[PDB]
């Protein structure tokens, strides 16, 4: 039992959703896995596709994620700021890396998390091989990614670029309460 | 008129037969895949109807603590009462949510087993890794058995003491414990 | 290559895969192992017919070389849970947790084949780590054994003592000698 | 190209089948890979529901495996004698082992072979690990098994144990004629 | 609802079946149980569907398991319909066995197709009485491939024998003067 | 993992869309992975239907690409210029090597980038095994392949082709307004 | 990866194709790939449909193809050659080895590249392995289909047989003007 | 000739007739100790030798060529377990000499029943299980003989694996002696 | 009692007979094993004489820079010159060795082929990490560049140039570099050592 | 498991194997592919015989299928070195670097014995990564292979132009073959 199917019956017969597809028709977005191209990918054809329905009606972008790739990332980033509705973020689970970076994206007064879900932040992840040169290009790109990062985090959280620099040098687990003290999300969501 | 092909496993599934019914069947480890479709189908199931009774089966080894708090989260969150149901093993985070239905309506059939122990997990490289890694699940752990002394009514110290080694109990013993309300019993099949 | 049986309705045409077409006429198969998920889908199965319909009998086919005991546990408590008569009916071999659940049909309706083949023996599993862990494990699977011993004997009449020896090592028995043993009751003549 | 789909156009639609799921509509069964517990669920399910369909026509079992699992092959061989239809029973390219077990469990004077189809009789296989009494177990469980199949095939084919036990001992490859000889099957089919 | 139309594989009418509507059958693979026991099944319901029209068999194949290919031999003879069979690209082993095979008059090959005719491979392993029933059975089933081919080409068992001690390849104009093939298809 | 669908209800009908598919019907074309030969063939299978169906109407397409084959490149390269609609081309995430060229290959004044969007340029990669006379065919292949590369950029950026070669000797990132500045994008596509 | 698909109100309700047997409706067909036995297989089975719904039409073959095995291909030249209608081709990216030899093959005047399509020739490549004896068969067969392949190319471009063997004895690559030039296209389709 | 620790440190002792078992027995170790033990008695036929022996045990066939060596050679060999001797180790152990067979004091000895394979045809399943039930027949025969437990009595405590004490060896007739400091 | 002579073990081998005659034989990468080795022979040769001339034939691809810096600093540390001769390729650090012997006492074969490029390393981990190995890599870099300066009369900035990709020279164009003093020839056999 | 020779020498009994009893009578035996592990030992025998006399002729023994060619290259100018004459010897096979050591042997003192083959081509190698990088590795080998060619030219008489030519695909030449073509100045008669 893995991804199950509802079926509706109209004037035109049965038509099966699978779940994710059925919520999809009230403007939910599940991102629940690690960020890849295939998942950017997706993510971005539902928030057109979305927009295209109605753009003035709010989308909700549910994220349960380890974090992934820092270029898929911005892809989704980019989407969310572009196009017309309010894309409200729900942490459900756990951020993590391009995660909480993609929680923090969502509209200002509009970014949540249910009370046990983990936040984590930290400086970006890569590799280089090769020549002495080769390995400078590479360093010089992952520092400009990461001083990026850090600008974006700054304006959507109120913090300085300083205090971002220091918090994600090493692993940095937050609750949900510390989150929105930080100023990554607006509200811890009561029952 | 068009009609859905229905199969066991997959087109309409034996799970999605059920799903109809209100009935979610938790039959597996407990990832990320897992619980980002158990929460979906809650939020389907409350959007369906925000006052009915939602009935989740649960036989599980249990698996990752940040996809169980998604489940878990989800359940406090909605509005419908979460009747939990122990068939065959509930251990560590199954345990857990088996622990989280509605108050009253958590329930195992007479074999069924229930086995409570520490969360696992593992760190390597500098010190300092270690030592933020060693902090995350020790708070990890705090939180888990803040929870479980509310849901059970037992002291944290006494959770603390109980779950150190693989803790295996009846449905009996996990009454008396305040991990479930009742032992479905086959004599009040008819009520 | 799973088959696609097609019915015609008053609504359109349905299809069906082989086993949910035997599903209508409340046939369950088990042809496998017994793990979690084949638990799940079997007491899934199993709360559908119930639903359907709680008065009329379900027919449960074993063909099993058994698997996890907690799962076995599942589908058991669940045949004793529902309201509906579950007939077991075994085909070509019901091993280990297979003859557990065998055993676990509605009194009187429990049935072998001819040829069919049953076996019984004692719980496997394993342990590794401190002394300490070492203990708790081989506590547990003893504890376990000694509740699978009590429900055969209830099931079968055999007394917890002569269980314990019979299931000592593997022990195979023939579907007359399965009914000898109250496992079963009646052989199935063709 | 592996399975074709068929298509036949009804008065209320259009419907697809996959070309075994065709054939089957016309009662005609394949067996075309080695016997495992999944295919004799498949096999077991197939006879079951065509009884259900109608519990006098005939029913056309095609064989062309190298046989395997013997309690596999006796979910077959005991669904067959205890439904009502007869069960015809038709070689094509090879019958090996229990393959062959089965090829001769045909409704009597309905067992066929196609004029240049192979059938192989041998004694079953198998194995042992692990103690001296383990050992001894186990194999006393394969020399009471070998006993049944040859005891059943005396039966079916009107040889004596004893001739059975001696041609089996080792691998004996039989055709078409050399199968009707032996009373394994009751005609080779002609062009 | 209508099931996808597709070139290549839910389930879906692929450009294959597309074929099969009009009594083609397309063999692409090497030959074993599973693409025989597709082959057996599409000529019973070809068959069942009209005895009486043609079917097409289009054979570029490497050969494989001789049992799947006489399961599709036996087949082919079994049924009403003439089999005519077409060779495109290579048919080598089996697959010249099953060219061969097709109804008289109308076996055929497209201009540069090649069909390549050997002795059958195998292995033996154990004891040497185990090696001596594999090698009497390899060496039957050769015995029963060279009879057939005989019967089918016109030509004499010993040629055969001889013929398809190595690998032996022919052009079209050379199968068709062999007797495996009744016409070359020209353009 | 799941491609969402989306279900449009027409008159008498109803089409089940996965979400790629649904964004075709809105000539959208989305490139979200490597550029290997199968992908090729489906985008420029994309781009004739779509000129098929309206030959005066934009066609738009999506890059988030770290480049591939430059065969496959080309075959899209050409299908573009080829065919008579305009095709935008708007990078999100990420268009590196050959998925840069595509993305200055768009129609003039319609080649986009969003804001955190990167853009890579660097030479074409190979590799040469065997005789002396083998690798230097292979060499002066590649050599040429470079030389047809830099002179279209040139002709798409306005750049020289000695001003190309420099730049692209080793991995050259680029932000999205430092891509409009190159002239491989015309705007960068603000909020 | 996922093949898009495009639907269509029909007689027989709404019908999906894939997007290559929607192009297949304009009598085009996408070979993107090497060439083995099964995408031979596909191609045949294309031209063999297209000739049946229209033996008089024009068919259109894109080639973007590394080549692969000798006789799949010819499976494929013949069955250009057998059926009724001209087949024109175009290469699209590269056709090198037997997709060149393919692309040569087209209809006399109807055979197209587009301006930045590659074309490579070269001989045929292969293996043997074992006695002498087999070595000496296996290199007659490798340099008999030689001989084949360079008089048919031979008929095709106007060459001479001994230029073409010269010309073929390394990889030789063609510019699309090149490959005009020498005969293996008509045209290079300008945009 | 040079000398190391590991002509070594079990060369050194076998010029006192000291023979070193710690580990495995198979084909090889056979070998060696069958090749020591008739070195030895080469030296001298009639003063004794010392084997210790801490083992897990191993092949059957590699345990009795070590066995029917010490009963062919006319020097005994007193026999000292170390650690643990387990399976064929303590099958050797009770091989030694009678009344000159010992264990330190907190050495383990382990007795079961053999253990083995079997693959292929049912005759062939059968032939192999003959083969290893007679091997255990024979094994707890000669234990009967050299403990004076009976044949009944060994059988019942070698079903299952049978850990004993050094002193518990003793009383089962495995030993002769607990050895003092 | 005498030792047993072999060409190579598996006892007195060819280069042991070698080095009783101050020559080291460099026939392979250079890793912390190799260098271990000749830094210990060369510690040897100058406990024997101080004053008499070590031989050093080099054929290698290179490999460990800090390895090869240990032979480095060792050739520079002891009392005697040590000559360099190049066989075959001296490549990376197998040049820098080559450049490093006594002035006026390094030599290539005619045929012999020399390399010279940047140095390769690696690196994973956090920006910060990647950061520290690739600042590592260019200082030593520097400190390479810095000493074939000095070796071969060549500028920092020309070396820079020169190795930012792989450099093939012949002995020729490497005596012309400073690499090496002499290409030796067989017509100076018998007139000159 | 190379044999060991035992010698009485002027103070004692002294032990060789059988190669470096071998080299006692100038002896050394190539019989394996070239590479830098094998040119050490090579070069190393070589300055060891030179050390030893300086006038009397060394012999090498060939059989090789070739490998590196700066391997080979340090071998060749060491041959080229020396003070001595190096006789070569070829038995069984001299291929691609092996047949380029054959023919570096002193000139009227390089040999094949009867049924000895000897095999020419060009070198092999590759390259991967940038157009740059490719260039680079394509040049430097083109440059190899004329250096080869220049000395091979040197060595049998024949015009760069011809071994060109016949160095394009595998060239393999019996005994006889090689000594026509100038590889070598005679086969060795029996």
């Amino acid at each position: 039992n893995l991804i199950p199917t509802v079926i509706e019956t109209t004037n035109r017969g049965e038509r099966a959703y699978d779940i994710y597809s059925r919520l999809l028709k009230d403007r939910i977005i599940m991102l629940g896995s690690q960020i890849d191209d295939n998942v950017a990918n997706s993510i971005v054809s539902q928030l057109l596709f979305l927009q295209a329905q109605d753009s003035e009606k709010d989308i909700y972008l549910y994220i349960n994620s380890p974090g992934g790739s820092v270029t898929a990332g911005f892809a989704i980033y980019d989407t969310i700021q572009h196009i017309k509705p309010d894309v409200q973020t729900i942490c459900i689970g756990m951020a993590a890396s391009m995660g909480s970076f993609l929680l923090a994206a969502g509209a200002k007064g509009k970014r949540f998390a249910l009370p046990n879900a983990e936040v984590m932040i930290h400086q970006p992840l890569g590799g280089a091989q090769g020549q002495a040169t080769e390995i400078e290009i590479a360093a010089n790109h992952i520092l400009k990614t990461r001083e990026k990062l850090n600008r974006i985090l700054s304006e959507r959280t109120g913090q300085s670029i300083e205090k971002i620099q220091k918090d994600t040098d090493r692993d940095n687990f937050l609750t949900a309460e510390e989150a929105k003290e930080y100023g990554l999300i607006d509200e811890v969501m009561v029952p």
